[PDB]
């Protein structure tokens, strides 16, 4: 409603800062480490969604810090991202050479091969739920599940891990050419286009390009190129000579020392008590304390709370 009443459970923890995003979206900070976080305010009158989001831990998927539930809310901390869209970088820049593009694309397959390892598919890659951080490295975001531009052919008719190659195939396209490869004014003739298939080729798209565009953009999902193949495809591999490092560097079982022992000072328990507590992964205040730590040592910053 309009009650302020809720956010009194909030700013135990967090210290607001500017509104974003009008869900209602706000800039926040972790009073105990200080780190900038992003909140999800929603007004009741999707519960799933987030348990979904609470078994994805990967440097390339906005990480989820805290759940919040009252009767009159629920709160969502998340990974702040000062990069923002990268639909906003597509744009501001017209569009990305090869060399970028492939720096970018790497991350997004890293984040996609890894949703797909824990058996989801993010039914929803389009360059604006991609942001950035301030490293400028990509961060995946929305598990909702238009929008059609990005649709696979076989979800225009009805009838998948495939689904998912055929928009990151898309995205390929529009970091590297700056507009879409289906586009129209026209609804029922842009449904038409992307059922077709076919798609111009600008000049000054490499030959390697256009053949990974190929794989990727089959209009048959059996033909399209596989999350395996991709991985390590010679376009994926150009500047790198490794395939895509898609295995999440964030675990649920390896905890951290620095961090616990910091965390046992806090709470006055010893080194067992506390890991068995922080493995519970509660998403309440000790599962936000724990990340929010990591990242902070992430930066090379001392490990240190208020
Ligand atoms: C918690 C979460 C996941 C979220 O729901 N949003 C909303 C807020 C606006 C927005 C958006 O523009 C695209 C996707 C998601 C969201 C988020 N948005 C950011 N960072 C961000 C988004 C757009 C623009 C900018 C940069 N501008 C605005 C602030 C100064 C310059 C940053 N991070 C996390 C989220």
């Amino acid at each position: 409603s309009g009650s302020m009443k809720d956010y009194d459970e909030l700013l135990k923890y967090y210290e607001l800062h500017e509104t974003i995003g009008t869900a209602k979206v706000k800039l926040a900070c972790h009073i105990l480490t200080g780190e900038m976080v992003a909140i999800k305010i929603m007004d009741k009158n999707i519960k799933t969604e987030i348990e979904a989001l609470k078994n994805l831990r990967h440097q390339h998927i906005c990480q989820l810090y805290h759940v919040l539930e009252t009767a009159n809310k629920i709160f969502m901390v998340l990974e702040y991202c000062p990069g923002g869209e990268l639909f906003d970088y597509i744009i501001s820049q017209d569009r990305l050479s090869e060399e970028e593009t492939r720096v970018v694309f790497r991350q997004i397959v890293s984040a996609v091969a890894y949703v797909h390892s824990q058996g989801y598919a993010h039914r929803d890659l389009k360059p604006e739920n991609l942001l950035f951080d301030e490293y400028h490295k990509l961060k995946l975001i929305d598990f909702g599940l238009g929008s059609l531009a990005y649709a696979a052919p076989e979800l225009i008719q009805g009838k998948g891990s495939e689904a998912d190659v055929w928009s990151m195939g898309i995205l390929l396209y529009v970091l590297m050419c700056g507009f879409l490869p289906f586009d129209d004014d026209n609804v029922m003739a842009l449904y038409k286009k992307i059922m077709r298939g076919k798609y111009d080729v600008p000049k000054w798209l490499s030959p390697s390009s256009i053949l990974l565009l190929q794989q990727m953009l089959q209009v048959d999902p059996k033909k399209r190129i596989s999350m395996k193949n991709l991985l390590n495809h010679p376009w994926i591999m150009q500047d790198y000579n490794y395939p895509v490092e898609w295995q999440s560097k964030n675990p649920f079982i390896h905890l951290d020392d620095d961090c616990v022992t910091e965390l046992s000072v806090h709470h006055r328990n010893n080194r067992q008590t506390m890991e068995d507590l922080i493995s519970l992964w509660q998403y309440d205040h000790l599962t936000a304390t724990y990340l929010l730590l990591l990242a902070k040592k992430a930066r090379g910053k001392p490990v240190r709370l208020r």
